[PDB]
C-alpha cells in the first residue's frame, strides 16, 4: 500500500517532489519582488513595491505545485513586508492587493496565511544538476531573505532531514502487512530498518553546524520566520486588508511544523501527557491537509505497540525499543540545537515543553 491521497513520496517523504520554480507570466510582478528580497530589504525599497502592486487573480494557478510556489512567494513577500529590517519598524496592516490573493490561496490549500514549514522547506528547493543525488552540494533554495541570513543552510539541512526520514516512512506498510500476516521475521526487519533510518536521520542534524551560524540565525533569519500569535510587537495580530476586518493571530516557524516527529509518535503508539496534546494538535494545523489526513489514517491502523506486547517475543520488543530510542535521540539533538542557536544567542520556555515530550518518549520503552 501507501500514498496517492496523502502525498508521501518514496524519495522525499513529506517534502514536495521537484517543486515548481516559475509561475505563470500573469504573476511576474510577484516573482520579481520575491526573487529580489535581499536587495529590496537592504535598500528599504520593498514596502513601496508591495504598495504599488495591483491585485492579481489567483485563477491562473491551476495545479498544486503552481499554487505551492505562489504561497511561498507571497509568504516570503509578506514576512519581509511585516518585519522590514526588523528594528522596531513593523507594519500592522498587510495591503489588500497582496493579502486578498494570499488569503484566497491559503483557503484553497487549507493552510494559514503565513510562512509555514510546507512553504520554505518542503516546496523551496531545486537540484543543481538532476543527474546527480540529493546532497547539500547538489541542492539550492529558491528564496532567501538577506545576504548572510543562512537561509540556504537552515532550510536545506531541514529538508535533508525530511529526506532521510522518507527512507523510514516508506517502510510503514511493511509493518502493517507483517502484522496482518502474522509474519514475525518481516516485522522485525521492518522495525530494525526503521530504527536504522531514524539513526541515519539523526546524522543529518550534524550538518547544521557547517552551514548555519548561530548569530546570523538568531538575529536575522529568525526575525523573518517570526509570527504574530502571542507576539508583543503585534499584540492583536495582523490585519489582512480586504479579507478580514479583524486582526488575526498565527504562529511562525517551529521545527514542530515537520510531520516527521509526530509521524513516528503515532506509529509507535507514543501518547503525547500534560496538556501538551493541545500544542501538538495545533502544530497539525500548520501542516498540509494531506499530511494531516495521513497522520490520522495512521491512528486508524492496528496498534504496533499492542502487537509487540501481545506476542511476548523479545526480539520484537528490542526492535520496537530501537525505534523509540532513535526518536528520543532526535528530540535530544533538537534540544541541543535550541541551546546553540537560540538559548545562547538570546543571552547576548520552549525548552521546558520539549523536555517533557522527550521524557514521554523515553518512558515508552518496553525493557
Ligand atoms: C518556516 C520554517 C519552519 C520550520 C523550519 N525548520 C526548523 O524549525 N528547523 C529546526 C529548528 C530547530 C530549533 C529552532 C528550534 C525549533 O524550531 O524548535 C531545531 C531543529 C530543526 N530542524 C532540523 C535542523 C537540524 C535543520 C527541523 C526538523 C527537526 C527537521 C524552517 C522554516
Amino acid at each position: 500500500t501507501i500514498s496517492k491521497e496523502y502525498h508521501i513520496d518514496e524519495e522525499v517523504g513529506f517534502a514536495l517532489p521537484n517543486p515548481q520554480e516559475n509561475l505563470p507570466d500573469f504573476y511576474n510582478d510577484w516573482m520579481f519582488i520575491a526573487k529580489h528580497l535581499p536587495d529590496l530589504i537592504e535598500s528599504g525599497q520593498l514596502r513601496e513595491r508591495v504598495e504599488k502592486l495591483n491585485m492579481l487573480s489567483i485563477d491562473h494557478l491551476t495545479d498544486h505545485k503552481s499554487q505551492r510556489l505562489a504561497r511561498l512567494v507571497l509568504g516570503c513577500i509578506t514576512m519581509a513586508y511585516v518585519w522590514g529590517k526588523g528594528h522596531g519598524d513593523v507594519r500592522k496592516v498587510l495591503p489588500r492587493n497582496i493579502a486578498v490573493p494570499y488569503c484566497q490561496l491559503s483557503k484553497k490549500l487549507e493552510l494559514p496565511p503565513i510562512l509555514v514549514y510546507a512553504d520554505c522547506v518542503l516546496a523551496n528547493w531545486k537540484k543543481k544538476d538532476p543527474n546527480k543525488p540529493l546532497t547539500y552540494e547538489n541542492m539550492d533554495v529558491l528564496f532567501s531573505f538577506r545576504d548572510g541570513d543562512c537561509s540556504k543552510g537552515f532550510f536545506l539541512v531541514s529538508l535533508l532531514v525530511e529526506i532521510a526520514a522518507a527512507s523510514a516512512i516508506k517502510v510503514i506498510p511493511t509493518v502493517f502487512k507483517a502484522m496482518q500476516m502474522q509474519e514475525r521475521d518481516t516485522l522485525l526487519k521492518a522495525l530494525l530498518e526503521i530504527a536504522s533510518c531514524l539513526e541515519k536521520a539523526l546524522q543529518v542534524f550534524h550538518q547544521i553546524h557547517d552551514h548555519v551560524n548561530p548569530k546570523a540565525f538568531f538575529s536575522v533569519l529568525r526575525i523573518y520566520l517570526s509570527g504574530w500569535k502571542g507576539n508583543p510587537q503585534l499584540s492583536d495580530g495582523l490585519v489582512y486588508e480586504g479579507f478580514w476586518e479583524d486582526p488575526k493571530e498565527f504562529a511562525g516557524g517551529s521545527a514542530g511544523q515537520s510531520s516527521v516527529f509526530q509521524c513516528f509518535d503515532v506509529l509507535l503508539g507514543i501518547q503525547q501527557g500534560g496538556h501538551a496534546a493541545q500544542f501538538l494538535q495545533d502544530m497539525r494545523r500548520y501542516m498540509p491537509p494531506a499530511h494531516r489526513n495521513f497522520l490520522c489514517s495512521l491512528e486508524s491502523n492496528p496498534s504496533v505497540r499492542e502487537f509487540v506486547l501481545s506476542k511476548g517475543d523479545a526480539g520484537l520488543r528490542e526492535a520496537y525499543d530501537a525505534c523509540v530510542k532513535a526518536l528520543v535521540s532526535l528530540r535530544s539533538y533538537h534540544l541541543q540545537i535550541v541551546t546553540k542557536y537560540i538559548l545562547i544567542p538570546a543571552s547576548q520556555d520552549l525548552m521546558n515543553f520539549l523536555k517533557t515530550v522527550r521524557s514521554t518518549t523515553e518512558k515508552s520503552l518496553l525493557k
